[PDB]
């Protein structure tokens, strides 16, 4: 599914994302926006290293989930990458939380650094009632 801005913001807040490891809701919203456009079906193959990005946060199969086809990958979230493709984002959110429990935090996703870091991100949650 493709979430509408405010619908996603409320869902994320309900799932415990606001301030998780000090990351504001607007940062998660900015990330989800730039990673997939709020699309839980989004997939991206990386021909250069044979891994795929799955879901709304485009979590990588080489490190976070298992798709069985990625060369010498790991499964930190201990989830099938298929779970990262459900309309229900609870599993994806749980994985995004695991990802930020590492030292880098939300800096783990390079697009966040490029499109979100040190910017005014209030616009992603304005009017949403969050």
């Amino acid at each position: 599914k493709v979430f509408e801005r405010c619908e996603l913001a409320r869902t994320l807040k309900r799932l415990g994302m606001d301030g998780y490891r000090g990351i504001s809701l607007a940062n998660w919203m900015c990330l989800a926006k730039w990673e997939s456009g709020y699309n839980t079906r989004a997939t991206n193959y990386n021909a250069g290293d044979r891994s795929t990005d799955y879901g709304i946060f485009q979590i990588n199969s080489r490190y976070w989930c298992n798709d069985g086809k990625t060369p010498g990958a790991v499964n930190a979230c201990h989830l099938s990458c298929s779970a990262l493709l459900q309309d229900n984002i609870a599993d994806a959110v749980a994985c995004a939380k695991r990802v930020v429990r590492d030292p880098q935090g939300i800096r783990a996703w390079m697009a966040w650094r490029n499109r979100c870091q040190n910017r005014d991100v209030r616009q992603y949650v304005q009017g949403c009632g969050v």
